[PDB]
Order: C-alpha cells, then structure tokens, then sequence
C-alpha cells in the first residue's frame, strides 16, 4: 500500500484504488497502473522533473529503504494477474531489488523529489510506475 499526495491530488496504483478514488476521479489509465483522484487537504509531495536512473524506494515486506539502479521508463511485459489481462505496462521502470505484491505503492525518490511508485515485481526484481511525466500534478 501506499500513496503520492501533491497538492489536491492523490496518487494511488490503480489496482489498489478504493470506492472514494473512483467517486473522486480525476484520471486513470489501466496501461500505467495508475490512478489519480481529488483531495480536499493540501498534499504533502514534490514530484521530480529529472532524467535519474538511481535512487532509494521504500520497501514494506523488510520495513526498510533500500538504493536502486533502474531502467528507463518503457514498455514492459507483464503476466496475467487477477486485476489484469496479459499486457504491455507503459512508463514502467524496472530494478534489481526485494519486493512482494503487497509493497505496491512505496515510493521512489532520487534528490530532486518523488519519482514514482512500486507497480511490479519478479524474483529478486522490482517495477516502478513512472510520474515524472505528469506536469500537470503541480
Ligand atoms: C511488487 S508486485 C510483485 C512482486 C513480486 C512478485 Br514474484 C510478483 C509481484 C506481483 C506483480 O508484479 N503485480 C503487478 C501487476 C501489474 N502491475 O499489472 C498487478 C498484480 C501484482 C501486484
Ligand atoms: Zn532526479
């Protein structure tokens, strides 16, 4: 689990998002995993406007932080799932590191601000959702 607020928006995984993301939708696209709804308080997020291939994202099944190295954002294969077909994910970054479904929503930050969040995993890798692109999240 996990979210990015900035401003009055809230950036969840799109498979993760809840009856209240859905009643307040602002975008969403199925290709990117992602989902984007509207808030009444002012978030607390910067979002990154940076070409970074390294940074440190936040993983939940080992409640620590840990330093990546990853792919630029691109098409990627990914296998059927109980929330999707078997699909192309778009803007998806990929890195050696831990992670488990549930850590779907841990943030990726490098030092210019949010780069985006946990989408995917594999054995002994991890897949970011990219949101460097969405200029109209500030
Ligand atoms: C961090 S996710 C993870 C991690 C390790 C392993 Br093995 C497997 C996964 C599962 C995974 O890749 N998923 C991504 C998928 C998608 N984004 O289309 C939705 C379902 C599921 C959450
Ligand atoms: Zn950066």
């Amino acid at each position: 689990s996990g979210a990015i607020y900035v401003g009055n928006y809230r950036v969840v995984n799109r498979h993760l998002a809840t009856h209240n993301d859905w009643a307040n939708l602002v975008w969403e696209d199925s290709s990117r995993d992602l989902l984007v709804s509207s808030t009444t308080a002012q978030g607390c997020d910067t979002i990154a406007r940076c070409d970074c291939q390294t940074g440190v994202y936040y993983c939940s099944s080992r409640r620590k932080h840990y330093p990546v190295s990853f792919s630029k954002p691109s098409l990627i294969f990914v296998e059927a799932s109980e929330y999707y077909p078997a699909r192309y994910q778009s803007h998806l970054m990929l890195a050696v590191g831990h992670s488990e479904p549930g850590d779907c929503g841990g943030i990726l930050r490098c030092q210019h601000g949010v780069v985006g969040i946990v989408s995917t995993g594999g054995n002994g890798l991890v897949g970011f959702a990219d949101v460097r692109d969405l200029l109209w999240l500030d």
